[PDB]
């Protein structure tokens, strides 16, 4: 009841609420995809959210833009290569770095996040289960993440992009990362490596397009041994911030926020500066949707099997999926990963030829501004000299001095694939990358000083002479503070424009853990952590950029504790600094063209 659309209907309203919006196939499962196509339906849990709210590619699925000719990369815990609604769209090369075979399958029954992302991306178009968003792409999987991975270099580098089998992938699904309570620099050697292979495959001719989850930390992470979240009074600011993980503020890696049925972020997302865009995750397919997909096959395997049951109507179900193939609850930035790279290969299977950062172009310039109202989180204290500030911890919606609509939650919106097709049919490639050298500033004297609930912030400056039109900014940071989360840390761009790079509040407790576990304190600051900004796409780089740094808190938090191993909680006090912090160095680097 949806029939192809050739190229070339005149008046064709390609938008979210349009009466030629449908998608072809005869996949049984196809209309519980809300991610697909967004008709306020359930996706089989309790209620459905606000139609229009998904990847708007129902052109592409009628014009028959489909994935073809793309090769997708599944990075990740495991891939069933042999499930029913997969196999037909796998090709060669798969590795199984814990057993040497070509057959990533797992064999573990909770291992099945990278069966569930690969369906996402490209479940295939026939008469069972689901409608991948890309259904012609073809998948290989590395299952880098599976329980006995020892998680090797040489492995990465072969999944990522670095041996024969992998090279030729356009898009590197990551459905992953790190989360932190200390910070981390980004210049360690595996990860350097990793950076120079990235940079060697993106800009290629058959350039590929690598994809990258922000995470799942708004409220709680695992890390040093434990799950932790913040309790009490406080700002709603993101608890991970999703430039934490060195990974995140790489460039090449096109960093993804979660967006839910009813148009907004994922609670769970992870947020900041270097988010890209916002693509489907859901929320858990129990009370509100998620992500209806491909499970592990049979009812002994997989997140729909008998022993993890869900409140979710797929998992129970004789009638609807009876072996048990399919799952209605996977979710998280794991899931607007694959969201992604389906919206990518669609693209790219369009338009093959157009670079990658062509393709980031049109899809930023076509994302969906959604949520447009949403509010900046502030952060009000009495600052140091007696007058109370009221400052952002986090924006909401803000448009750059050349036009661009940015946030941190949204990055430049949820992701639009009809729209993104139209604006490729006319678009001229953008000039080639240039990336400008480091430009480093060693700070000295009195101007170090960062004050405690600071009536201004510390600053330093660095002029960049090239002129250049900016895509993104990358900065390192090195600094000396006794309690890292009472930081805001922003970049001010020539023509005045901010841009929060590192939020206050976030996960870097580790100090106060270390007190309370060690006896002292192991972490003295930041050193060359890095951080990336998209807020200044399209602006012009000549000019004074600033790093301002401010301690915004001197009150004492709580951190609740839940020790992974012995299942015991406590709670962790964050006591104030007590000692003024500073400010050792920072280094910018603006790539553009
Ligand atoms: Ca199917
Ligand atoms: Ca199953
Ligand atoms: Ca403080």
């Amino acid at each position: 009841g949806c029939a192809p659309l050739t190229g070339k209907e005149s008046g064709m309203d390609i938008g979210r609420s349009s009466t030629e919006r449908c998608l072809p196939g005869a996949n049984p499962l196809q209309d519980q995809q809300w991610y697909l196509l967004n008709s306020g339906q359930d996706g089989f849990s309790a209620r459905g959210g606000i139609a229009g709210n998904d990847l708007n590619l129902w052109w592409a699925h009628r014009t028959g833009v489909l994935g073809q000719g793309v090769n997708v990369a599944v990075v990740d815990d495991g891939l069933a290569i042999a499930h029913p609604d997969l196999a037909d769209n796998v090709r060669p090369g798969s590795k199984n770095v814990v057993t040497g075979s070509d057959d990533p399958t797992p064999t573990d029954p909770d291992t099945a996040h990278g069966t569930s992302v690969s369906g996402i991306i490209a479940a295939v178009d026939n008469a069972i289960g689901t409608k991948g968003i890309a259904p012609r792409a073809q998948l290989q999987g590395f299952n880098l993440l599976d329980d006995n991975s020892q998680q090797l270099q040489k492995d990465w580098l072969y999944a990522l992009g670095d041996s024969n089998a992998s090279r030729d992938n356009r898009v590197f699904n990551q459905s992953y990362g790190m989360s932190v309570v200390d910070p981390r620099s980004a210049n360690s050697l595996d990860q350097s490596q990793l950076d120079r292979l990235f940079e060697q495959q993106t800009l290629k001719a058959q350039g590929a397009a690598y994809i990258k989850a922000a995470g799942n930390g708004f409220n709680k992470i695992a890390a040093g041994g434990y799950v932790l979240n913040r309790t009490g009074n406080g700002p709603k600011l993101p608890f991970e911030n999703s430039n934490l993980d060195p990974s995140n503020s790489n460039f090449w890696n096109l960093v993804v926020s979660a967006l839910n049925a009813d148009g907004v972020r994922s609670s769970y997302s992870s947020v900041g500066s270097n988010i890209f865009l916002s693509a489907t995750g859901g929320e858990y397919g129990t009370d509100t949707p998620a992500m209806v997909t491909t499970d592990l096959p049979g009812c002994d395997m997989g997140y729909n099997r008998t022993d993890d049951p869900s409140t979710n109507r797929l998992h129970g179900n004789s009638q609807l999926d009876a072996s048990c193939d399919y799952n209605g609850v996977m979710n998280g930035t794991s899931s607007a990963t694959p969201s992604t790279s389906g919206a990518m290969a669609l693209l790219m299977s369009a338009y093959p030829d157009l670079s990658v950062r062509d393709l980031r172009d049109l899809l930023a310039r076509s994302a969906t501004r959604v949520d447009a109202k949403h509010q900046p989180v502030m952060v009000s204290y009495t600052s140091s000299t007696g007058k109370v500030r009221d400052v952002k911890g986090l924006e909401g919606w803000e448009r750059n001095a050349a036009g661009m609509w940015f946030s941190p939650t949204y990055g430049f919106g949820l992701i639009d694939v009809n729209k993104a097709l139209e604006l490729a049919a006319n678009h001229q490639p953008l000039p080639p990358l240039v990336q400008l050298p480091w430009q480093k500033i060693n700070v000295t004297g009195s101007a170090a000083a960062i004050a405690d609930v600071g009536n201004s912030p510390t600053s330093s400056t660095t002029r960049i002479a090239t002129p250049l039109t900016v895509e993104a900014v990358q900065v390192m940071v090195s600094l000396d503070h006794q309690r890292l989360p009472d930081l805001l840390i922003e970049l001010v761009s020539p023509a005045g424009t901010r841009s929060i790079l590192l939020s206050p509040f976030n996960s870097l407790v580790g100090q106060s853990l270390d007190q309370q576990q060690l006896g002292f304190v192991r972490t003295k600051g930041l050193r060359d952590m890095r951080m990336l900004s998209n807020k200044f796409y399209g602006e012009s780089a000549q000019g004074t950029w600033r790093l301002e740094v401010t301690d915004v808190a001197n009150g004492t938090r709580q951190v609740s504790l839940l020790n992974r191993e012995t299942r015991e909680r406590t709670t962790l006090t964050e006591r104030n600094n007590r000692q003024p912090g500073k400010l050792i160095s920072w280094s910018l680097r603006v790539l553009g063209h």
